[PDB]
């Protein structure tokens, strides 16, 4: 068992789906948390798009990187869409990755599904390495 932590720009989307897939598919293999370098609120279409696959993220909302502990998360992931490099301990992990996906907020549910499938596949490929 190792820990994974997701960063997004305002923690509204991507990162929250990454916790959604990892908490389901990595259940008992890993432990997971979602955050961002800024905070807003969870995007309500994100929950609807995880409910298409029977996964619940409604108990999550946005939380800031500044309250969290990068030193304990064995892995840290960035999902910001460029403009972000995490200069502190947020890149001194056992593994760090950056998943530069599309931005579904104000797009269409096919664009949310297009992002969701990529967030899922990066998580399934990661948890099998760090279990």
């Amino acid at each position: 068992m190792k820990k994974v932590m997701f960063v997004c720009k305002r923690n509204s989307c991507r990162s929250q789906m990454a916790e959604g897939f990892a908490k389901t598919l990595g259940a008992g293999k890993i432990a997971v948390t979602s955050c961002g370098l800024e905070s807003s609120r969870v995007h309500p279409t994100a929950i609807a798009m995880m409910e298409e696959v029977g996964i619940d993220i409604s108990g999550q909302t946005s939380d800031p990187i500044e309250n969290f502990n990068a030193d304990d998360y064995d892995v840290v992931i960035s999902l910001c869409g460029c403009g972000v490099n995490l200069p502190p301990e947020w890149v001194t992990q056992e593994i760090f990755e950056d998943w530069q996906l599309e931005d579904p907020d104000g797009q269409s549910l096919e664009v949310f599904r297009t992002v969701r499938g990529q967030v899922k596949e990066r998580v399934e490929n990661l948890i099998a390495k760090i279990s």
